[PDB]
């Protein structure tokens, strides 16, 4: 029993982290096979960051200007290219610790583990979600850029995020491993405001199911609702609209608990309208939205 | 910026997890040098668990009855001994992936990462604290026993916990790596009630400092207090008494923020007396007590 905000074991990703230095800028790279992936802004002076022309800046850079260090051993760079907002550094050595891997672009509401690194060295692991405004609420200091987000399916690491930016509001923006930003963000030190950070309704419902499974039941009520009625309430509380796709996705948790999804919706509706009245659910005084239905099933069944 | 509930990178501990089977009971072991550590209740049938006599049960067990599997390779057991509530299985092979390590017995209020495992395979990592009643609030299913808690100091893993028990209230009890239970708990399926789960005051203050550092300031007030006055309020709210040792420990966060510890105490006092009024601090509607002052400094400075 018990339900925790749980990250994937990070070992497979620890074995992929290196230090990239270009001039006086040091950040993290991901070493997979004979390619090191890092944020293209490694080539910038923080002056350049005001209005960088990355193609123009890159002309002035050679393979030997990219200093790649894996533990305390230097890798030889034999090639470099820009793909969107990431650099691919070709090195003469395949990472011997390359796990089975994919690059996936996740949807908003999807959760992932971050291995926070400084100078290519892991400092910690935590669980995130891609917010509906395509930000993440991370823990990232200067030097953390090139830290990656990932899911694991048994032996296969799916990389979904690389850290690039802190917005003025202290939320985070980054790319998939093809260098494409999540959301409308750009690797430029300019005015970038996030949109509405709405609550991930399907994740809140998943976590309400996790609470019932784990003995926290006080919030279960005698009511049901409809998707349309529930959605009026969600709109009013800046919750994401619930679709039949979400209802289908919660089917297994529905089955296990014998609580109809629309009944749990009616419970969530009362919690939005009445608040928690100083009570908690799985040790939280607010409705947690950074567990997917998949996360809840994984943790409640004990997948390795 | 940003502040997350952050676990140590788990790679060094992933490399230590094995499967121990005795008869029809499978749980996890920790392989360090040529010793595998696991919960002694591995030798029990769940019938035995009602009133086990472990010395008597152990007589009926030989080295060859302990099946130790590291990935998909069996280790040869050449010796076994009971130390308190753990078994030490001597194997003929040193774990090639043994990190630098210590066994430490932590104090209540101290935080640690748990690598949850099933059949010797890591499933997830999360951050815990030793509660003042010597329980932890974990995420542990059947098969998770022998999962370990740890801190890392650069290269040295300090093992502080091994998972043994779920209490009827769904909180967790376990041992240090010398097999001594935290608290008054015993590896017996009997009536064991936890004492008062008080709030770790010094940890709440550390997290209030982390909030100020990270731009969450609304709760800072114009008041100060004394240790004696603050402690009257703490007593009333089942918060741990604050000592001068705690004040000294918060000194660095005091210095960095320019907020006197006793001023931050007065802020905490108002939050206890007035509540959050529907506001949040670092994304939480309750006062977080599972970050130590050391954790806050580590995360806010970016130690690897
Ligand atoms: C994003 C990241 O981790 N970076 C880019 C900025 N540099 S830096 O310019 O060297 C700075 C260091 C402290 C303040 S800016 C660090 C790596
Ligand atoms: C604590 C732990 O992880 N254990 C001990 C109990 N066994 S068991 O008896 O095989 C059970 C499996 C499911 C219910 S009890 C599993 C390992």
């Amino acid at each position: 029993s018990g339900f925790r905000k749980m990250a994937f074991p990070s070992g497979k990703v620890e074995g992929c982290m290196v230090q990239v230095t270009c001039g006086t800028t040091t950040l993290n790279g991901l070493w997979l096979d004979d390619v090191v992936y890092c944020p293209r802004h490694v080539i910038c002076t923080s002056e350049d960051m005001l209005n960088p022309n990355y193609e123009d800046l890159l002309i002035r850079k050679s393979n030997h200007n990219f200093l790649v260090q894996a533990g305390n051993v230097q890798l030889r760079v034999i090639g470099h290219s820009m793909q969107n907002c990431v650099l691919k550094l070709k090195v003469d050595t395949a990472n011997p610790k390359t796990p089975k891997y994919k690059f996936v672009r996740i949807q908003p509401g999807q959760t992932f583990s971050v291995l926070a690194c400084y100078n290519g060295s892991p400092s910690g692991v935590y669980q995130c979600a891609m917010r509906p405004n395509f930000t993440i609420k991370g823990s990232f200091l200067n030097g953390s850029c090139g830290s990656v987000g990932f899911n694991i399916d048994y032996d296969c690491v799916s990389f979904c995020y690389m850290h690039h930016m802190e917005l003025p509001t202290g939320v985070h923006a980054g790319t998939d491993l093809e260098g494409n930003f999540y959301g409308p963000f750009v690797d430029r030190q300019t005015a970038q405001a996030a949109g509405t950070d709405t609550t991930i309704t399907v994740n809140v419902l998943a976590w309400l199911y996790a609470a019932v499974i784990n003995g926290d039941r006080w919030f279960l009520n005698r009511f049901t609702t409809t998707l349309n009625d529930f959605n009026l309430v969600a709109m009013k509380y800046n919750y994401e609209p619930l679709t039949q796709d979400h209802v289908d996705i919660l089917g297994p948790l529905s089955a296990q608990t014998g609580i109809a999804v629309l009944d749990m919706c009616a419970s969530l509706k009362e919690l939005l309208q009445n608040g928690m009245n100083g009570r908690t659910i799985l040790g939280s005084a607010l409705l947690e939205d950074e567990f997917t239905p998949f996360d809840v099933v994984r943790q409640c069944s004990g997948v390795t």
